[PDB]
């Protein structure tokens, strides 16, 4: 009478110590990802990139021929990753629309001056036009605090006086950076014209 | 009884995110457009 | 005794599933059309 | 019959006290980081 008795206790007891086993190593997975989501979403959380100063635009034959976005990093650190295959930069031009003219991020070495003639001369992008070019930093592709980006579009033959053009940036991890702006009535024959 | 109090976190916490992703996007675009429209001002 | 409590495990699991589910898609929808309405208030 | 129930408490405990020193951790991380992320916004 005891020992079927007891052949069932062991048999309840090796199914609990499965059972127990199993809620202890999912339990234990769970939470570690339940920790890496909620840091992922406090990184989320800030590394905003935000316009700081004034778009510059460069004018060739009385057209609007290369764009300058300086942009920097909001407060909170936690740099914003500028590689080729995760940032896309969307351009809504007046008459076109382009999805992702984005060809990568290049050094400023400062070249042999900070020209804008200089910058959208020197550096050339196999495919696409928009490019960033990083000041003061340490040779790496992500745009991070102590940093100065600036965003160089080159676009042939749009923007001529009065038509408005929207600029985006799409980082793979914080908020989106929208740029809108107007081309003033007056436009010199050469060289640099603010856009405010 | 913890892994459904975990799975809500990260859902709470990912609404969280999306919240801020936009928060932030529509304040730096208004900022923007508040700054351009009284620059425009002062032109006027 | 293992059996029983892993079914009531598995109901609450799926129960935080589906608010979960409710949670991300009624805070994306919110978070959509609070960016449109600040968005036309800016307009207005 | 009591014995497999003390072992499903016993293992349902441990996993609570994973999730609580988990929750703990990571709060006060997040906590310490809100601080000095909203006194670099005063900063600023």
């Amino acid at each position: 009478v005891g020992i079927e008795a007891a052949i069932v206790l062991i048999a309840f007891v090796i199914v609990a110590a499965a059972l127990a086993f199993v809620a202890l190593n999912m339990g234990l997975f769970t939470t570690q990802k339940s920790k890496e989501v909620m840091q992922r979403g406090l990184e989320e959380a800030t590394s905003a990139l935000e316009v700081d100063g004034s778009v510059i635009a460069n004018v060739t034959s009385g057209s609007v021929d290369a764009i300058a976005i300086p942009i920097k990093v909001s407060p909170g650190r936690e740099g914003v990753d500028m590689s080729v295959d995760k940032t896309t930069v969307r351009v809504m031009l007046p008459s076109k629309f382009y999805e992702n003219a984005y060809c990568g991020v290049f050094d400023g070495s400062s070249l042999s001056d900070s020209k804008l003639s200089t910058i959208t001369s020197s550096i050339a992008c196999t495919t696409g036009w928009a490019y960033l070019v990083i000041f003061n930093g340490d040779g790496d592709n992500v745009l991070e605090l102590g940093e100065k980006g600036l965003l160089v579009l080159e676009l042939p033959t749009p923007l001529n006086s009065y038509e408005e053009f929207k600029v985006e940036v799409r980082p793979v991890q914080g908020a989106a950076l929208t740029v809108e702006r107007i081309v003033p009535a007056s436009l010199p024959t050469g060289g640099a014209v603010s856009l405010g």
